[PDB]
């Protein structure tokens, strides 16, 4: 079973969805299919050119809340770093092989930036994380000023938009697309009908 | 138990809200404050002055699809009307007097426009809805024009910004304020909470 997922590192919403997909796929086996994409270009797509609620103090000190509220939920911290400057890690998972890699790269990412408030651009990130995943610094660092890997990167965000995401977290099953931490509830539904077909339970 | 909901007509994430809402009220006899507050104004209050999802076609093909899932979910209809004019059906909540009577105007207006997709300025609406309540239609519709129905409508509009309401549909318990249908599974638990401190099951 495939689930797409589309985050931004700058999403603290991402890093509930991404901590509760995690979960799926170590508890129960799902296969998540990560894309590192920009939200920045993917809103100027669609022409959603406002003031970000980042900008906007009084929803901003809204959504603080909303978020500990999640993450008491979850059962984790969620603190927010000092920018939202995600290009370099973004383009950083590109880097990453095979799904376990991927999936551990996106994990350690979200936990330094949202976990514990890490700057996204702090100079030293990208060694700090080579030296978790166990990835060779210089290598991963020439990687992240290539151009190869800002050419992945665009490919992705424009396969997104021609997706017709929008914005993040979002996860698509077959057809089905789902936007926000908030509607991993209904993927969650989706998978349980798909389980219960599969094993002859339902028609 | 008293819950304060700000909505606006124009808002189908409100419908969704009020319908819930409503059959807690019914259910378990919690008491609800409703105020109708001009949603635009609210956004001007705070700088939000993008363009709005209704205006961003890609992102509203996906919240139409968002509405129809809840939509499902409540099993009731839900039917876009032609416009999102609510200024009218707004102000006429003003006219209604208790909280059975008003109840029964939010639901039966929320039920015309986004459960039947009548226009929300349809010039006969005043008069269908006073039919259904039981209202003097001439009185209603006098109402609707005088300067102290748009006085009051402005007053809580503006009492809404105090409390740093940004949008619809918003609920408030207490200090704590949720806003979306999508948050009113946290105000259930906070319900809960406090029907069991006041049973004596928690401290
Ligand atoms: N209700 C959501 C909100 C998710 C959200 O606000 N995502 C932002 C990025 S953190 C976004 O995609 N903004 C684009 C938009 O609002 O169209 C959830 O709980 O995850
Ligand atoms: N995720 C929400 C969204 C509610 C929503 O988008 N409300 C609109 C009006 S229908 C709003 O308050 N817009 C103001 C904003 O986005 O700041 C829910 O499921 O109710
Ligand atoms: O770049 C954006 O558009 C943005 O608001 C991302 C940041 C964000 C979103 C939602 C809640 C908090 C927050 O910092
Ligand atoms: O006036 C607004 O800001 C607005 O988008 C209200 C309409 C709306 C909101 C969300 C989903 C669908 C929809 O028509």
């Amino acid at each position: 079973m495939i689930v797409d997922f589309y985050f931004d590192f700058l999403s603290p919403f991402s890093y509930l969805a991404n901590q509760r997909l995690s979960k799926l796929a170590q508890d129960y086996g799902l296969t998540i299919r990560y894309n590192a994409i920009d939200l920045a270009r993917v809103k100027i797509a669609i022409g959603n050119v406002g003031p970000s609620n980042r900008d906007l103090k009084v929803k901003l000190d809204y959504l603080k809340v909303d978020l500990q509220r999640w993450a008491q939920l979850y059962g984790i911290p969620l603190v927010f770093p000092a920018n939202y400057n995600s290009r370099r890690m973004n383009i950083g998972f590109y880097y990453s092989g095979a799904e376990a890699q991927a999936a551990a790269y996106v994990n350690v990412v979200f936990n330094a930036v949202w976990g514990e408030g890490i700057a996204p651009d702090l100079e030293s990130l990208p060694a700090l994380v080579s030296e978790k995943l166990g990835w060779d610094r210089s290598a991963f660092e020439h990687f992240l000023s290539s151009n190869a890997a800002t050419e992945r990167y665009d490919e992705q965000t424009h396969a997104a938009i021609e997706r017709k995401v929008f914005g993040v977290p979002t996860m698509f099953l077959g057809d089905e697309m789902w936007w926000g931490n908030d509607r991993l509830f209904m993927l969650e539904s989706a998978m349980g009908r798909l389980c219960r077909q599969n094993a002859d339970l339902s028609s």
